[PDB]
């Protein structure tokens, strides 16, 4: 049992005396031999060593029992066996004592590791370390490096860093390098106050070059796509807008101040993997992907909105104005030809011009959908067109419902122009605020509203009794619910001899109906639709901007190759010694930071 | 969808008198009859109660709402 | 086993988890004598534990409640309409008289066991209109039909209790039932103090 | 009300499984029976419920743990 004596005595470290004489027992025993002298100072079920089995429990006199560990190990020159050993448990695998004096946040223990010989490239290659579900398993990055800028560990990652055999480039098996690691475990300020931006930017100037942040994971990611993807609008805004004034670090930098005087300061934005020019680039991603819901922010970082707003005054205002004019001359077309419907030249022009666009509508929502609250307008464009066409067949055929379904297409466009309420700003945050009411409010208000409309229909048309004569409005339960539903709206009048057998129980029942709607269920709308407003009032501005960002990328995504390489916004600008990458211009006024301007690549300002 | 009566036999027969029907209908003040002579009465009924709900149940209570808001401001 | 930000804790649960007399989750979710039950919920034994009995027996009673309640006031609603102005009948309708009969002794005995119970009362007098009606209709009384109507409309008012399953709808009728009571009642009153004193003031 | 409704609510949600736990009956309650006995100190063996969680502030070596392996 001298294993577990010595394991038992390192884990727990009463005394060093204590390691010493099992220690002094373990080498005149084996001599009578590395291998097994191992196995006698091995965990033979999970590969823990008794310098893994210190580390994990570490006790105030830990880097003394460490020490004394590998001076042994290193007397009978097992050293590299011993230090570089890993787990062989399915969970923990390849997880090496390194790993152990890094999350238990132990310096000089990693210090003393590393600096006798502990293998630093060593891959976390577990289920634990590489988890699936939340909870169990913490994601990190699979490397010592990871680990210690992961858990904040700045002196550590100096350490590692400046080891001569380190390598940052080292992916995981997600793909992630350290630097889509550190954008993984980004959280927020709120529940991380922002270290991971910190040691970014350390691991990167420290690093200096791109290759990086170049690599793509397995995901086809890089760190700044998968920020963007990820909703990370921290470290996205740190990256984004990366300057760095150092000479020998200023290609490591995403925008560059090129002229600025006083309070105006032209900058130079980089646009390589973030203009809609690539496969999946940051303006794309962080407009359209939707597994996030926090696109909040990261539509008003300082390129990505320029090259919005530069998108849609050079082409996606005039794409979407004729869109808008398109769809409204179809629908009047739809309206006319209902209306005028019998109970040319310019007209049959019309007529195929819906059952063309109609056709051009349903082909590109039905793509659209396929590929898939954002696309309730495809749904509804796409049922809107299939509907015209349908009615198109029905008429060239002897059919009469023709008109059914022409009269709800003519219904549906009309309500599809809500789509294009969002070219304008006041327009469009009335619609996001309508189409929140009607979420939120309206469609809960009717389904009560029905509960009680149908079970006060069938409670009153219960009490009425048959008449041999027309005598009551309550008469059927269709009869009964259409008349509550005109009481609802204060349209008939109210006779109270309705014919009932139980008339004190049938005005009862009416009186409660009144009550429920009129007193309760339509005031508490009203009370509720003011709640929601006063919600979606804070965030209006911020949906319509996303909805008309992804009406700009849907549009561009529609012009041909040449006309997408002649709108291309950003102006090539010669950045550094040669680098000369596409930019993005943007000026500023700045009033409280005064300063000497050093960094600037044309030192007259125009 | 109104069909044409031989007899005034629909409020709806018009744009103009369905016009009047509607705003007659948000302002709380005729009678309404849902038999308008329509050929698709379902259809007819479905974009009635739809009006019904766009204005009285959404609009003019989402106007409330939004004085609300302009009211406090 | 705390390794990095996750940590995993093992909360003890000795007096807490219902399986004794008067627990800490049994009298943080009952007592009424303070109102400040709304803090000690989210507690961390507690919490978890509610989730847990959730998720693994309560809410499938819930819904089977849900379900046995819903066909019933539509069996009583069924009955209500299809009244005289079978096998799968005969079924339904007795189906009603033993259900309103467990729901009469449920209730009752945690009526005399006793705003909370507001439904306790709603659900045994939905119950006792259920099968005072169905004595009335076994013999012969015409007022069966108002006890069934009345028994049918109160159990269509008693299916706000079973919004409780979800969030959405549960909030939604706290907020209901919170305006009927602040808001609804002291309307009632004032209007009818102005219906009945303005109706004898114009009848004069 | 918007500012308490949750809270009502999950009071209100309690209840009912509180209700609908004690309508089990013995053998089914116990089948049920949250927690799964934990060795927690010399000899105590206290039934005891897992809560993994997350933090990111509060960094310290951990010396705290019955089991120095993190499933
Ligand atoms: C489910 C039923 C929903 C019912 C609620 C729908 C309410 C919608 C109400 C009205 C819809 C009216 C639509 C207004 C359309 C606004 C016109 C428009 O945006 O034009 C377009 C924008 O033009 P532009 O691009 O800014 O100018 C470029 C000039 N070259
Ligand atoms: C005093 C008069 C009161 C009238 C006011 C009532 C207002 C309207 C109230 C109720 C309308 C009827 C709503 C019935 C709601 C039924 C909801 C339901 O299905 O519950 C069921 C729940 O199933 P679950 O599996 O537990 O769900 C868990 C999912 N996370
Ligand atoms: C979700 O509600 C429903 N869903 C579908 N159908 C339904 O009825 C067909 C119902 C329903 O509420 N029925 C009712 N029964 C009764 C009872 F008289 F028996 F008490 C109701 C009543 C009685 C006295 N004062 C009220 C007020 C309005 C003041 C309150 N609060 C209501 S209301
Ligand atoms: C609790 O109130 C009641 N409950 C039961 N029955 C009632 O009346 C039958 C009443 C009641 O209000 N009676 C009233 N009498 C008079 C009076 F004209 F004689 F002065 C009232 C009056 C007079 C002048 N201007 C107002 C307005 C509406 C402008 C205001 N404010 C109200 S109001």
């Amino acid at each position: 049992r001298l294993k577990k004596r010595i394991f038992a005595a390192v884990s727990e470290g009463c005394v060093e005396e204590l390691v010493e004489l099992l220690v002094e027992l373990q080498e005149l025993c084996r001599r009578r031999v590395p291998d097994f002298l191992m196995h006698k100072l091995t965990a033979s079920d999970t590969g823990k060593t008794c310098l893994m089995k210190a580390l994990l429990n570490i006790n105030p006199n830990t880097k003394e029992i460490v020490r004394i560990l590998l001076a042994f190990a290193e007397e009978n020159d097992i050293l590299g066996r011993f230090i570089n050993a890993e787990y062989t448990e399915e969970a923990y695998e390849g997880q090496t004592a390194l790993n152990i004096a890094i999350e238990r946040r132990q310096g000089d223990i990693a210090a003393l590791l590393i600096a006798a010989g502990a293998d630093v490239n060593a891959h976390a290659k577990g289920a634990f370390f590489n988890p699936k579900y939340q909870h169990e398993g913490f994601y990190f990055g699979e490397t010592p490096l990871a680990l210690a800028a992961c858990t904040n560990q700045p002196e550590i990652v100096q350490l590692l860093m400046e080891h001569e055999q380190t390598d940052i480039t080292s992916r995981d098996s997600r793909g992630n390098n350290i630097l889509h690691a550190l954008v993984t475990v980004a959280e927020d300020f709120k529940t991380q106050n922002d270290f991971v931006k910190r040691m970014y930017d350390m691991i990167l100037l420290r690093s200096g070059n791109w290759e990086l942040e170049t690599t793509r994971n397995n995901d086809g990611l890089t760190p700044l796509q998968l920020a963007a993807k990820m909703g990370k609008a921290e470290i996205l805004k740190y990256i984004l807008s990366r300057e760095i004034k150092e000479k020998r670090l200023r290609s490591l930098s995403r925008k560059f101040t090129d002229w600025a005087y006083g309070p105006v300061s032209s900058s130079l934005y980089d646009l390589t993997n973030v203009d809609t020019t690539t496969d999946n680039s940051v303006l794309e991603i962080t407009v359209y992907n939707t597994n996030i819901d926090n696109r909040h922010e990261m539509l008003t970082l300082e390129p990505l909105h320029t090259l919005l707003h530069m998108k849609w005054k050079k082409f996606a205002k005039h794409m979407f104005f004729l869109s808008f004019c398109f769809y409204f001359f179809y629908n009047i077309t739809l309206t006319l030809v209902s209306y005028y419907r019998p109970r040319g030249w310019l007209q049959l022009l019309g007529r195929m011009f819906v059952l063309i666009w109609a056709m051009c509508i349903s082909v590109k929502e039905g793509i659209a959908i396929f590929l898939l609250s954002d696309a309730w307008f495809h749904f509804v464009f796409f049922i809107q067109a299939v509907l015209v066409i349908l009615s198109v067949f029905l008429y060239l055929f002897a059919y009469k419902e023709y008109l059914a379904c022409l009269v709800l297409a003519m219904a549906l466009g009309w309500a599809n122009m809500l789509y294009y309420t969002r070219g304008f700003q006041s327009m469009g945050m009335y619609s996001v605020m309508i189409q929140k009411v009607i979420l939120h409010d309206v469609l809960k208000f009717l389904f009560v509203y029905i509960v009680f409309l149908l079970g006060f229909g069938v409670a009153l048309a219960s009490l009425i009794e048959k008449c041999p004569k027309d005598c009551s409005s309550y008469g059927s339960f269709s009869d009964a619910v259409l008349e509550l539903f005109k009481l609802t709206i204060g349209l008939g009048d109210l006779n109270i001899q309705q014919n009932s057998k139980y008339p004190i129980l049938f005005l009862f029942l009416l009186i409660t109906y009144v009550i429920l709607t009129f007193v309760l269920l339509l005031n508490m709308l009203i009370a509720l639709m003011g709640e929601t407003v006063e919600n979606v009032s804070k965030e209006s501005e911020r949906i319509w901007r996303l909805q008309r960002a992804r009406t700009i990328l849907e549009f561009e995504k529609m012009l041909p190759e040449w006309l997408r390489s002649r709108f291309r916004m950003g102006e090539l600008c010669k950045v550094a010694e040669d680098d000369f990458r596409l930019c993005l211009r943007i000026n500023e006024v700045k009033w409280t930071e005064w300063k000497t301007h050093v960094s600037f690549l044309n030192e007259d300002p125009g």
